[PDB]
């Protein structure tokens, strides 16, 4: 029993930390066989932040421009390019420790761990989530930047996430490992703002039911929803809609606690009605939305606490 | 910006972790040296546990009643023994991923990260204090048992818990590597329950100190107060009391963000005293007790 937010484990992700320089910039790069993985605005000096263009700014790099360090090693560029916002930089030694590794590109309300790093070097390990509004409610400093997001189930690592940037509200942005941002923004300091944001439904719902397996009901009820009345209420509450994919999500766990997916969404409706009068859930006073479905069955038992 | 609970990288641990059977029970093990760390209760069948003479069942067991496994690596056992609550086997090779280390007992308030395994393999990663009633509010499943928490300073890493059992309120029980129960809880199947908890005081004020860093603000007030007078509201709330080596602790945060302790402590007692009003801090809305004043100042420094 007991219910955290629970990284994966990030020995794996450690092995493949390098700190990356060119000019006066230095921050994070990710190591995996023979090519260092890194943000391209590292090649970006004061004056070029605005309305940088990284071909004419790359053109004029050499291999040798381009600092790597693994721990106490230099590592050898023999060769970069760039794939959209992410810089590859070819090194003469593959990665000994590189673990099997993909690179999946995640939807909104999907979760991973980042492995917050400053100067090649690891310093703490959390969970995130990807916001409905394409950000991400980190804990980055300065010179975090190229830090990785990633999962690791079954062994392989799962790569999703790499860090760019911090927006106004205190939100962070980044990039899938091909170089492509979540959402709309950009890797320049034009003025850009995270849009609203929403609760991420289905992830609610999924730790409604990691409580129903722990033991916990006081918030059901005895009623049901239709799924379009559902989504009539609960955007009234700046949630997500509830799809038909999200509700087919949910039947695994629906069906370990006997508890109809459309009677969830009739007791988190009332729980939006209601708040919890004093009570709590799983240890919180408000509804958690960073657990997924596959996070919850990940996590708790497989036998519910009846 | 932005805050988060946070764990120290795992990495270091996870080379140490292996699997220990003894007869039907598996659980894990702590490979450090040429020796593997477990619960001596690994030792025990359910008859035994309800009232295990632990002499007895181990001069009963012998070398070749352990089965140790590295990943797919079977460790030859060439030694046992006991030191209090924990089963020690000597191995014939040497961990070569073996860190800098120290055992360490930690105090009540303090925090450490756990890397919950099951049949010697890491399965996760999380945060977790040492209560004031020296439970821990973990999340673990059957099979977890042995798993280990810890704290990095540099390259050392310093092992503080070993995981033993599950409480009836779903709380957790454990020893320091050494053996030594933390709370007074004991290795075997009777009655045993988690004391009534209270609220780590100085983590509070430590986590208000990193929200007004991060920004929220709405709490704090003109007023201050003294440590006789809010030590009498943390009794009444079920607060720990509040010492003067906790202020001074705080002291590094009271002077990056103008807040002296007793004028934090001023907002805390309001707070006790009159509710959120319906706003959260730091995205939570109650008030978080499982930072230290070093997490914070490593966290936002
Ligand atoms: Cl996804
Ligand atoms: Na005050």
């Amino acid at each position: 029993s007991g219910f955290r937010k629970m990284a994966f484990p990030s020995g794996k992700v450690e092995g493949c930390m390098v700190q990356v320089t060119c000019g006066t910039t230095t921050l994070n790069g990710l190591w995996l066989d023979d090519v260092v993985y890194c943000p391209r605005h590292v090649i970006c000096t004061s004056e070029d932040m605005l309305n940088p263009n990284y071909e004419d700014l790359l053109i004029r790099k050499s291999n040798h421009n381009f600092l790597v360090q693994a721990g106490n090693v230099q590592l050898r560029v023999i060769g970069h390019s760039m794939q959209n916002c992410v810089l590859k930089l070819k090194v003469d030694t593959a990665n000994p420790k590189t673990p099997k590794y993909k690179f999946v590109r995640i939807q909104p309300g999907q979760t991973f761990s980042v492995l917050a790093c400053y100067n090649g070097s690891p310093s703490g390990v959390y969970q995130c989530a990807m916001r409905p509004n394409f950000t991400i409610k980190g804990s980055f400093l300065n010179g975090s930047c190229g830090s990785v997001g990633f999962n690791i189930d079954y062994d392989c690592v799962s790569f999703c996430y790499m860090h760019h940037m911090e927006l106004p509200t205190g939100v962070h942005a980044g990039t899938d490992l091909e170089g492509n941002f979540y959402g709309p923004f950009v890797d320049r300091q034009t003025a850009q703002a995270a849009g609203t944001d929403t609760t991420i439904t289905v992830n609610v719902l999924a730790w409604l039911y990691a409580a129903v397996i722990n033991g916990d009901r006081w918030f059901l009820n005895r009623f049901t929803t239709t799924l379009n009345d559902f989504n009539l209420v609960a955007m009234k509450y700046n949630y997500e809609p509830l799809t038909q994919d999200h509700v087919d999500i949910l039947g695994p766990l629906s069906a370990q606690t006997g508890i109809a997916v459309l009677d969830m969404c009739a007791s988190l409706k009332e729980l939006l009605q209601n708040g919890m009068n004093g009570r709590t859930i799983l240890g919180s006073a408000l509804l958690e939305d960073e657990f997924t479905p596959f996070d919850v069955v990940r996590q708790c038992s497989g036998v519910t606490f009846q």
